[PDB]
């Protein structure tokens, strides 16, 4: 791949990416303001990093976020466009560490780091089964 | 609210808390193995901390997650119970901090920290609609 290279990822926040949508089973979340959930932003960031990685992956390969360390310092109503900038910080065998940050056009809404791990998709699928009830 | 206290929170992972459910708008995610998305683990850990600090809010108050720093070291298939243990680490004002960790019954699946800011609901919704298109 290549260290230092920014990758950019644009996404319009729909009404169904707010807090109560993350966990419709949570009574507590049902009464949260209609803003972009942190867990959804995290998902977005992994999504940016997955796309950055895709060309460099062998057929049948994938990745799992192994760590996420970000702030979430400004709220985002549906309608705004969240831009995730991902930057490769290091590659270490199957290990990728990114610097990530996001912006909704008005504010930087969060920034931090995100490590991923390249996996064989089937071997991993098999492994997750010996674990299913 | 007492530093050191512990709140646990149990959750059976349904099928709709997997990666492809965090972002169905992602073709890059539709591949992915049916496993507990990092984005949902982050939310589940926040849900624990929200309940833990529920008895600390005054009326017309809420909380926002303002930082999540956690590992994700094992995959959980739908069917397993994820228990989130939230340990109050600091209460220094409008700011709460937790040490969080999760177990799915077989593996510790992740841990780290999470911070929350007490907010005035009205002023906050007001600031938000100042951002809404």
């Amino acid at each position: 791949m290549r260290v230092g290279e920014r990758f950019t990822h644009d996404f319009v926040v729909p009404p169904h990416k707010t807090v109560r949508h993350l966990y419709p089973e949570s009574p507590e979340f049902a009464e949260f303001p209609e803003v972009f959930a942190t867990g959804f932003m995290v998902g977005l960031m992994e999504w940016a990093c997955v796309r950055a990685m895709a060309p460099y992956l062998e057929p049948g390969e994938g990745s799992l976020g192994t760590a996420i360390c970000v702030t979430h310092t400004a709220a985002t109503p549906p309608g705004l466009t969240v831009t995730v900038t991902a930057e490769l910080r290091s590659v270490e065998g199957r290990r990728l560490s990114w610097r990530v940050s996001a912006h909704d056009g008005v504010d930087e809404i969060g920034s931090g780091t995100h490590e991923r791990a390249v996996i064989h998709l089937e071997k991993f699928n098999a492994k997750v089964r010996q674990k299913t009830p």
